[PDB]
Order: structure tokens, then C-alpha cells, then sequence
């Protein structure tokens, strides 16, 4: 062919997999090649809406556009076409609720984010009425505003027309995964996975089914609820208009469970912790649903060909969001800065901005800084912020120890920081494993899709393939350690007390 | 006129050869190792640079000179010379807390409280002197011969001024020593010996109007000696309660001829004129305007007055700036700085506010101890905001610069009753978290 005589072109590669990671504060799309390597990434923020202190909302059209654009972006940066994608995986910030019209797909309201605290009062009504018991028992969760069920009650009760249209069978409820699936397939598929369903307060974690009593209690019509599947299942096929190709959606799991999968935490006792705006630690607990006595959540780690693997989770609401406060709020300014702090000074930050999660579950606790001195500056605030990440992880793990009887795996952008992870090993007095790919949440769901599509290896292969970048080891003087640990316990008490 | 003036602050030393005819300042290093400390020399040099740079802006135009000082601040130096054995341990310093608690444990606190009008607390000089002698290498062996001079800043400053000729205190500064009987006006044998403080070390306690020697290009007689906080009152036509606002905040209410306090306050000497000693009740706050300095210098998030107005009114942010413990009326030397209530939203405006507000809250806490036992100046009392906010919060009027005493402004509460109870509850809540065990 004239003139391809001296013309160079690259062909193909095979086994490409697209993971969409619809996060709290941005959306990412990653293409993984047939070697499970990252080929191309799109990333894009969307607006955080705060209509009142403690209230948090996303525009779901904006989240939608962010998925469309981020996808196109990763594919182009990958040097391929949408037609080269064997399959898609979806993960998502959990608990976040969207309600939308089953016919037009128009949401009736902004998405109410997992961070949102607006139903505190309604959760108190239910608690006083003797109700937390069945929820805890059925669900593994608590009657806190964190979960979906309470937020969905709020939309049905406060958006005009909502309760009515819902009862007619005209509205769809979804966590963010269901919202994406619905839109990717152009309305064809109305579904979630067991892990996202776990998080709603509506689902029975033992029966693997929407729970009649809980839905009745919250006055949610069973109709509005999507079908619940395994994490690797058939979630439909991409609407061909969106990317110019029909791609099967084959992997879906909540972001913290996707990271759990991506860190190969498949066996009982294995544990991971993801560091983002919040921090979320999950312990693989095997076939058994461990009921915590130490203020942890019981949840579904994943459900795989009909089989549910369970987990214990600690959920820290403010982790990275603290340094984000330092940098954008106070603008007082990060491990670089933090290593420069005066050791003589003892400053603690308890970032209880709108309450405290595990293991405290104190929705009335507020932000507090301690131990300031006439000289304390940015450096020490910055240290207090990163150390608060450490100390809260610690308290999660100590609670896990009391619930269960094996080296901490760690991911999220925050951990590329050698100073922070070293400081983490120290305070834990335990070793810390940091992987080669930190985007563990994307890979976990990319694996689930890959493995079902058959272009990627099975569970045990993927598991032994887990690649360590770095084991951190504790190298802090014990005396020093005692001092740091005692100062934090005293910061905590001062923050929790009436 | 023509009287010289030396305001030996904690951060700086200001001068006024006063109408006014002198005005100069030079700042010095707050060496804070764990604790607070000044360089004794940097003081002697700064004082002798603040004199020759306030009188040029001759050597014999001043008839006398007048010394006021940061109180309680201790220095040990030699008799036959005057060499500082250690740094000035400063009134701010918390180091001797444990030693005080050893003393409270042996049951000594009541004899001190009774003879002294103060408390077993790191704030005052006696325990700092004790720390000197046990901690400096064989310094008591020095002191035990008479080779050491104790004395507060007035004495360090009246010493070197008179070329080692005069070694005196006044009775106000003497109240602050925790070694002095405030009724009998003497160094107490039991107090000093409990402290193992050899009386040879100690200076002659003179009057506020007395003959404290000739200076070193003139031969001028030191004839004025009280504490900045007592001479605050005598600057403040209160000879019959003033509140000073600089780095700390200090308030004293004239008691007339000894109110053995019931509300964690101080029994001190407002003055002693010709032997006839007038006492006041004291409320004393370690950090006030230093809280805003910290913002600008420590954290450097502010570049107070206007910003405090800019602050989101949905935000309940509070600051108990216990950088070095809390004075009146908590007397917790183990308390540290704490900030409460931060949100994603909290920015430089809300800290600034909380820090200006802090002085108002702490003020209030003193008067409520005063209006239970029984008018403000200072540099940081300039902004109308702060004073208005102070009148609002105290729910009481406040006045800002002999009937010869002149006013500028009296202040009035343009604040709602429930908004005040809201802002009051937050403080008290902030205070309780900072103080609990
Ligand atoms: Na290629």
C-alpha cells in the first residue's frame, strides 16, 4: 500500500480495562493494560456544595459530566479507542444518595453526600423509639446520618411531590454506583452490588436482601430499590452513544471495598487502610460476620459468585480534609513542613469538624487544637494534622485487635509521603506495607471486571501478584512514643467530654 | 517634670521623659526553652539605649528618674560586681510547678497564703530563687557567703543605675516576691528559710517615694519605684480598679487599709506612701495581646481590628491561650493553649476574633471574682471594636483616657442578652476542656 512503505504505526496490546472511580471530591478514570499496568488517567474535580454547616451535596449532572470527560480523557492518553476496552469497572464514594425519575432520569435533588449530617435529629427519634437494635443487627451499621437510609427518608419527606411519585413506582433510589450504571446503560440496568447495598441501612447483610422491616421503618417503597448483585456480575452494556462503543460493565464495589480487593486482602485477618479526605480501614473477617464490641462497623467486604466475605471497618471522617483545611481554610500553609516542627512543642489537632466517626460516633464533637505555645507555627499545625491521621488509624487498629484474632496495607495519594508513613509505622509500633500502585481502589474494581471478562487472572494469581513498594518499620524511641500517645489520649478526652 | 520614665515591659522597654517629652522602644529575645526567660544583659543594654534614644528625640534636663518594672522577675548577681549567674527567670515561667506542689504537699500553702497574699504558684519569685540555688552549680555556696545579690527587675535596674551603690526594692514589687510579709513589711524568716533563701541576698525594701541613690552624664536621684501594674493604678487616678492590656492583662481594685481572698485572687500592695501601705486585690492574666502577636508571628496568618469584624458569625470558635499556664483565677500551671470549634470554614478572621474575644472573656472572669470580693489602659486597648466587644461581653461600661485625670471615651453595651449568653457559654466550655484532668 502506497505510501505505507516507510510508515510506522503502533498496533493494539490487548486486555484493556477501564475503571471509573467516582470519588468524594473528584472523578478519576483509569485504563489498565493487559499487564494490569496503568496506561492512561483522567481526573476532574466537581463542586462541593454546602447549603448549611454540616450539610454536603453534589450536583449529579456535574458528577455525570465528570465521568463522561474523564473516560474520553484516559482512553485518549492511553493511545487507544473505546473499542479496545474489554470491560468496565465502577467504584464510588459510598453512602451518597441520588434519587431520580425512573422515566426522564432527572434527579429530583442534588446528591446528599456521605459527609452530610442533616438527619442527626431524625436518627435521634428512631434511637429513642428503641430502633437501633434491629439496624445494628441486620445491617452491621448504626443509626448515624452517615449511611444512606436516613438521607433517602429525608428526600422522600422534604422534596415536594417526592413521597407521592415514589409510591407510584416512579422514582429510583441509588448510591453513586447505581446512578452511573443507570446512565452508562442509558437506563437499561437498575442495579447495585452487595457492598454498596451494605451501606444503605436498608439491606440485610446476613440475608443478602432488602430488609422488609428496615424499609417500612424508614418508609421507603421497595420499588425504588435496585437489584443487588455480586461484585463481579453482569451490570449491562454501555450505551453506544456515550463513547462510540458497547462495552460490558462487569465490576462494581464501594470504593473502600474496591481498595480492599486491590490490596489483595482476601484472607481472614488481612487489613488495609485508604487515606483520602477521610480514612477507612477494613479488616477481612472471612465467612463470619464479626459483631464489634469496640464501636466498629460490620460490613460486606465483597460477594463473589454467591459468596459473601465480611469485614470490620473503621471510618474516619476527616483525614486529608484536615490538611486541606490548613491549606485552603486557615491558609497557614506537607510532610516537608511537618519534619521541620519543634520537637519541644506538643501540639495536637482532633479534626472533629462535624463530629467524630469510629470508634467514637460522637456527632456533637467539634474541632480542637491543643498544647499550643507562644511560638507554635505552621510547621506544628502541619505535623498535628498528619499525626491525627496516625493516631486515629492506631485507635482503629487497637479496636480491631480487641474484636479479632497480618501487616497493614496502605493506599491513597497521602501515602506517597515517606515522612508520613514512617511516622505512621512509629506511632503504630507496627510495620506498614505501601504498594507499587497506590490507586488500589481503581485496580480492585478493574480486577473484578478483568477477571470476569477473562482477559485478567483469577483471585489467587492477582493476590500473589501484589507488589510491595516499601515496608516501613518502627524506628522511634519508645519513651518518645509513650509521650506522643499519652498527649493524643488526653486531646481525645478533652474533645469528647461534655 | 522633669522626671524620667522607664517602662520595663516583658517584650520591650519604653521611655518617657514627660506633658510627654520622651518616646523610644527596643525589643528583646523571649528565650522559651521548654518555660520563659530574658537575657539580663540585653536588658541592661536595651534600657541604656532606650534612655539615650528618647531624650535626644541634654544630659542634665532631668531632675530625677522613675523606674517601673515587669514584676516577680528574678535575677542572681554578685555583690562586689553584679554578674548575672543565670538568665532572668521571668514571671511567665512555669518551671517550679512541681516544687510548689512538693511545698503544698508538706502543708506549707496556708502559711504562705496568710503571710503573703499570693499562692504556691510558679508565677512569683521565691520559688524561682530556690530553683536558682539548687540548679546553678554551687550557687548557694556563693550566696551563703554574701557573694550573691537577689532582687527583682527594679533592683537589678536600680543597682546598675547607681553603679552598685544602691540595692533596694519598693514595697509593691516586694509583695510579688513571695518572700515578704505584706502586713509587717519585712522579709519573713520562716518563708525565706522554708525556701532556703539567705537574707543577705535580699535588698532593702524602701518606699515608692524614697531616696534610692545617685545614678552614674548626670548625677540623678532615683526617687520613684513601684511595679508597672501598681503604677498602672497610680497613672490611672485610682488612689481611692484599672485593667492594663499589653501582652498580659492585669487588673487591681483598691482595697483601702487586707482582704484574704475567697475567689482565687491576689492580695497585694497597691502602694506604700511614707509607711502607710495601701493594699489592692489583683486579677492577673498571663497572655492577652501576645495572643494576637502569636497569630502574626507564630502562626503568621494575620498581617486584629478589622479582621475580627470580617469573621463568619455562624462559627463558634474559641481560644483559651494558656501558652504558659493560666493565671487568675484558675492557677493551673499545667494548662496549655487550646483552640475550639474549627470547621472547614474557619480562617484567619475567626482566630483573630477568638483571640481578641479571649481578652474580653478573661477580663470578665476577673471582675466576677471582684464583684464577689467587693476603667482600662494599655496599648492593645486602642481599637474601638475590642473595647466595644469588651463592654458588650462584660455587660458593663468601660472608660479609656487628682481630678486632673482626663477621659476620652466611656463605652456601652450594644449587645443582645442571648447572643451574650451564647458567647459566654462557649468560653466557659472552652475553659472546662482546657482545665480538666
Ligand atoms: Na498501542
Amino acid at each position: 500500500d502506497l505510501g505505507t512503505e516507510n510508515l510506522y504505526f503502533q498496533s493494539m496490546m490487548g486486555g484493556y480495562i477501564l475503571a471509573i472511580d467516582q470519588g468524594t471530591t473528584s472523578t478519576r478514570a483509569i485504563v489498565f493494560d493487559g499487564n494490569q499496568k496503568i496506561a492512561g488517567v483522567g481526573q476532574k474535580e466537581f463542586k462541593q456544595h454546602f447549603p448549611k454547616s454540616g450539610w454536603v451535596e453534589h450536583d449529579p449532572e456535574e458528577i455525570w459530566q465528570t465521568v463522561v470527560s474523564t473516560v474520553k480523557e484516559a482512553i485518549e492518553k492511553s493511545g487507544i479507542t473505546a473499542n479496545d476496552i474489554a470491560a468496565i469497572g465502577i467504584t464510588n464514594q459510598r453512602e451518597t444518595v441520588v434519587v431520580w425519575d425512573r422515566e426522564t432520569g432527572k434527579p429530583i435533588h442534588n446528591a446528599i453526600v456521605w459527609q452530610d449530617r442533616r438527619t442527626a435529629a431524625f436518627c435521634d427519634k428512631l434511637k429513642k423509639k428503641g430502633l437501633e437494635k434491629t439496624f445494628v443487627k441486620k445491617t452491621g451499621l448504626l443509626l448515624d446520618p452517615y449511611f444512606s437510609g436516613t438521607k433517602l427518608n429525608w428526600l422522600l419527606s422534604n422534596v415536594k411531590g417526592a413521597q407521592v411519585r415514589a409510591a407510584k413506582g416512579e422514582l429510583c433510589f441509588g448510591t453513586i454506583d447505581t446512578f452511573l450504571i443507570w446512565r452508562l446503560t442509558g437506563g437499561e440496568c437498575f442495579c447495585t452490588d452487595a457492598t454498596n447495598a451494605s451501606r444503605t441501612l436498608l439491606y440485610n447483610i446476613a440475608e443478602n436482601a432488602w430488609d422488609d422491616e428496615l424499609t417500612e421503618v424508614l418508609r421507603v417503597p421497595k420499588e425504588m430499590l435496585p437489584e443487588v448483585k455480586d461484585c463481579a456480575a453482569d451490570f449491562g452494556v454501555t450505551d453506544p452513544s456515550l463513547f462510540g462503543a458497547a462495552i460490558p460493565i462487569l465490576g462494581v464495589a464501594g470504593d473502600q471495598q474496591a481498595a480492599t480487593i486491590g490490596q489483595a486482602c482476601f484472607k481472614p485477618g488481612m487489613l488495609k487502610s485508604t487515606y483520602g479526605t477521610g480514612c477507612f480501614a477494613l479488616l477481612n473477617t472471612g465467612k463470619d460476620m464479626v459483631r464489634s464490641k469496640n464501636r466498629l462497623l460490620t460490613t460486606i467486604a465483597y460477594r463473589l459468585d454467591g459468596e459473601t466475605t465480611y469485614a470490620l471497618e473503621g471510618s474516619i471522617f476527616v483525614a486529608g480534609a484536615a490538611v486541606q483545611w490548613l491549606r485552603d481554610g486557615l491558609k497557614v500553609i506537607t510532610g516537608s513542613l511537618a519534619e521541620s516542627a519543634d520537637p519541644s512543642q506538643e501540639v495536637y489537632l482532633v479534626p472533629a469538624f462535624t463530629g467524630l466517626g469510629a470508634p467514637h460516633w460522637d456527632p456533637d464533637a467539634r474541632g480542637a487544637i491543643f498544647g499550643m505555645t507562644r511560638n507554635t507555627g505552621p510547621a506544628e499545625f502541619a505535623r498535628a494534622a498528619l499525626e491525627a491521621v496516625c493516631y486515629q488509624t492506631r485507635d482503629l487498629l487497637e479496636a480491631m485487635h480487641k474484636d479479632w484474632r497480618t501487616v497493614l496495607r496502605v493506599d491513597g495519594g497521602m501515602v506517597a509521603s515517606d515522612w508520613t508513613m514512617q511516622r505512621l509505622s512509629d506511632l503504630l509500633d507496627a510495620p506498614v506495607d505501601r504498594p507499587v500502585i497506590l490507586e488500589t481502589t481503581a485496580l480492585g474494581v478493574a480486577w473484578l471486571a478483568g477477571s470476569r471478562a477473562g482477559v485478567w487472572p483469577n483471585q489467587e494469581a492477582f493476590a500473589k501478584s501484589w507488589a510491595r513498594d516499601r515496608r516501613f518499620e518502627p524506628h522511634m524511641d519508645e519513651a518518645t512514643r509513650k509521650v506522643k500517645l499519652k498527649g493524643w489520649r488526653s486531646a481525645v478526652k478533652r474533645t469528647l467530654i461534655a
